[PDB]
This record gives C-alpha cells, sequence and structure tokens, in this order.
C-alpha cells in the first residue's frame, strides 16, 4: 500500500497500511470497485503520511452497512488525538454505498490516521476537507 498520501485526494480504503483486524477481508463494490468489510468492534485501519497540508477540517466516506456504527478519526496512532468521529446509519444494504461527512478538528502537516471501527461497516473510500 503507499507509503504516503495526499489528504485533498480520493484515498481507496482498501489501500491500508496496517490493521489489528483478524476478520477484514478487502472486498468487491458494485461498479467493480474494491473496499475493506467484515469489519468488528475495536478494530482499527492505519493509513501512513497523510499530507494534510495547510489544514484540513472535514472527513468524508463512502461507507455501506446494515447497522447503526460510528467511527473514530484517529492521528498518529489508535491511541492519538481524536479528530472527529463519524455516525453512519443503515444504508440500506451493505452494498448500498452513501458518502456520509463530518467535522473534525483542524489537523495540519503529516501524519497517520487512524479508523476505529464500533462494528460493521463496508468502506469504499474516503478523502479530507479543507479548511476555510
Ligand atoms: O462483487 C461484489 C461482491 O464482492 C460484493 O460482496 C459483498 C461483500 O461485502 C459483504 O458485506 C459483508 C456482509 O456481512 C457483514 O457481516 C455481518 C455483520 O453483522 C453481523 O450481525 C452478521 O453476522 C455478519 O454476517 C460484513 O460486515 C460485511 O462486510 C456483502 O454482504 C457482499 O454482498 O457484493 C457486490 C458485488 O458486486
Ligand atoms: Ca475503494
Ligand atoms: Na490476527
Amino acid at each position: 500500500s503507499p507509503i504516503r498520501r495526499d489528504a485533498f485526494s480520493i484515498i481507496e480504503a482498501e489501500e491500508y497500511n496496517s490493521t489489528n483486524s483478524s476478520t477484514l477481508q478487502v472486498i468487491g463494490t458494485p461498479n467493480n470497485g474494491r473496499g475493506i468489510g467484515y469489519i468488528e468492534n475495536g478494530n482499527t485501519v492505519t493509513y501512513s503520511n497523510i499530507d494534510f497540508g495547510s489544514g484540513a477540517t472535514g472527513f468524508s466516506a463512502t461507507v455501506a452497512t446494515e447497522v447503526n456504527t460510528s467511527i473514530q478519526i484517529r492521528s498518529d496512532s489508535p491511541t492519538g488525538t481524536l479528530l472527529g468521529t463519524l455516525y453512519v446509519s443503515s444504508t440500506g444494504s451493505w452494498n448500498t454505498y452513501n458518502t456520509v461527512s463530518t467535522n473534525i478538528s483542524k489537523i495540519t502537516g503529516v501524519h497517520d490516521i487512524v479508523l476505529v471501527f464500533s462494528g460493521p461497516v463496508n468502506v469504499d473510500n474516503f478523502i479530507f476537507s479543507r479548511s476555510s
């Protein structure tokens, strides 16, 4: 998976750098994309060296799930700064994807990003939004 990435271009969830998960799989999506799934509560997924430049204050992800779930966005490590939490309610099926966004605290410079999952969700991709 790439050693570094730009916060303001699509990041593919399946191109993660490390995970604690023993269940996570790379899955297909309806339009022959890929994502991650078979995620459980407590699972973390790390993406290395994301460059936020002069700042990001939002997070958007394209996700599918049948259960209300939440995803913490942390900087640097699983115990690093909580940037925000994305609350995801059911999208209607494991294959019905929805872009869902949340606010985060302004982050600048280069940081690993850790997604922390409270339960099952399929994730295709994500991207950050620049501060104003
Ligand atoms: O070609 C594409 C197929 O690859 C794709 O397959 C889908 C792959 O993802 C699957 O999503 C799974 C569904 O099960 C979830 O686990 C459930 C979580 O809740 C629990 O209560 C329950 O016991 C578990 O079974 C898992 O988290 C999730 O990733 C999806 O079902 C497949 O259809 O489909 C699109 C094709 O074009
Ligand atoms: Ca993807
Ligand atoms: Na394992």
